[PDB]
């Protein structure tokens, strides 16, 4: 299958997931430094004011987008009882690194500076899955450089490093849906050169992680990325940041996307909801 | 250093913890087959009908009681938005196995039979922490055999078996609050003879786990009980029972008790909150 075909399949497959009713949906364009960034804004059923979650889809920096992540974002919105803003950052190979990073930061800055549009008096948070969790974490680092104060970061099986060494990568790199071959091919599309592996915007593990917002980190037992996820949690804790690190046993990478038929996915969406409700609202 | 003095310290360094407001609170006394069983019923701030959680304090079958678990059970009620019933089972060493099990099943039998007194149309669940988690898992086994149909079980770092062999036991058996010496001493206070190690009511892992209620099982990373908690989960799964097994990283046995100072503890309370709201109300 071609790259385009597979992109199409993502959205096709998503029409099999039930779409939860929410408050209100709005498609906006965000004025970004290098491009115009599409975003969908999900309102909850409760009434403002609100905390705001800026969300970044996974997909290896190659795949995924707003439509195919529409069911997940609805379910997060109902769970978090928060405004959710799903970002369509530019995708490789058409747009190499650090395009998806520029888009993701621009989007956040913008939402942060326009939070009254969404009655977003309760603060901003970032989150994402996989490649998207990478974008969230990097976005939160860049934020510190700009004195943007975020409430929270929700990192769902994030990718946080180039990896040739984790046990989890070797234990789990075949037979569990996301394979080694996939990780390599993703990296080939996304990166310009070998020099990019020195860049904290690709491997956020590289950064000074002090004074980042408190975090929820979800890893998956049978996931090659498991160990690096927990390393990121560990280094955060080391740099004096509060973090709740949580491994869901018995599941594979991506499992949150599959909440309709993997109940542990539903329960993670539940945990994500709770910690955001708690930091925004005190609940 | 004696049993009564040890008990006393628990209750005292637990008196300081600020208590969360709930709806209303009623002490009851259940007609036990062997004793009168005190219990404290916690109502949420929302209004019925309700699901009911029968909860069992930990403390190694030797410590713990209703007063000292009063902060936690309040916290649980608001999270689960569910009628919580704190059960004051007979303690060792004065009352040996299977005393605490008899009480724990008697109390559940009774709450099941008298659910309109609490307005529990949405059914019954069991839960507890540590030895408390044991009590709850055994109770659910005993319920199956008498066709008592439970909605859910919540097992928070459970003790599920006599253990000389797990990695987590050797890796985590010193330095992490709950130690080899303690596991041994508790088991000596609690058990009658070596023949009790054969008894599924001390080691629930022994039992046929078919047709039990779906479970949340929380383990702690630096916890000697971690591996057995996780085995219980996988054994349920092999037996056709849905379960969501979750390892909280960076934390010890007992961490949930410490939710005022340990934020992973609070977040755990929120997950339990969530899974009970889900199965009881659909929320």
């Amino acid at each position: 299958a071609s790259v385009e075909e597979i992109r199409s399949l993502f959205k096709q497959f998503s029409s099999l997931t039930p779409r939860e009713e929410v408050g209100k949906i709005e498609d906006i364009t965000i004025p970004g430094s290098e491009t115009n960034i599409k975003a969908r804004v999900y309102y909850p059923k409760t009434q403002g004011p609100y905390g705001v979650l800026v969300y970044y889809h996974g997909g290896g920096f190659v795949l995924g987008d707003i439509e195919s992540y529409d069911p997940l974002c609805r379910a997060i919105t109902n769970s978090c009882q928060c405004v959710t803003i799903s970002v369509d950052y530019r995708l490789a190979p058409e747009n190499k690194f650090p395009a998806a990073v520029v888009d993701s930061f621009d989007a956040l800055k913008w939402v942060y500076n326009n939070s009254e549009k969404f009655n977003g008096k309760y603060g901003i948070a970032v989150g994402g899955d996989s490649a998207g969790g990478n974008l969230a974490a990097v976005t939160a680092i860049l934020s510190k450089k700009e004195n943007i104060k975020l409430k929270y970061q929700v990192l769902i099986y994030p990718a946080v490093s180039f990896d040739l060494i984790t046990k989890s990568l070797y234990d789990n790199g075949e037979g569990f849906f996301l394979t080694r071959e996939h990780i390599d091919w993703f990296g080939q599309q996304y990166l310009r050169s070998f020099a990019d592996l020195l860049d904290f915007r690709f491997s956020p593990i590289l950064a000074d992680l002090n004074d980042l917002p408190p975090a929820l980190i979800i890893t998956a037992e049978h996931d090659p990325l498991r160990d690096q996820g927990e390393a990121y949690a560990n280094k955060l804790l080391q740099s004096g940041v509060q973090v709740t690190s949580v491994e869901f046993n018995n599941v594979i990478h991506g499992f949150v996307s599959f909440f309709p038929f993997i109940e542990q996915g539903r329960d993670a969406i539940g945990l994500i909801g709770y910690v955001l409700r708690k930091v925004f609202y005190g609940k």
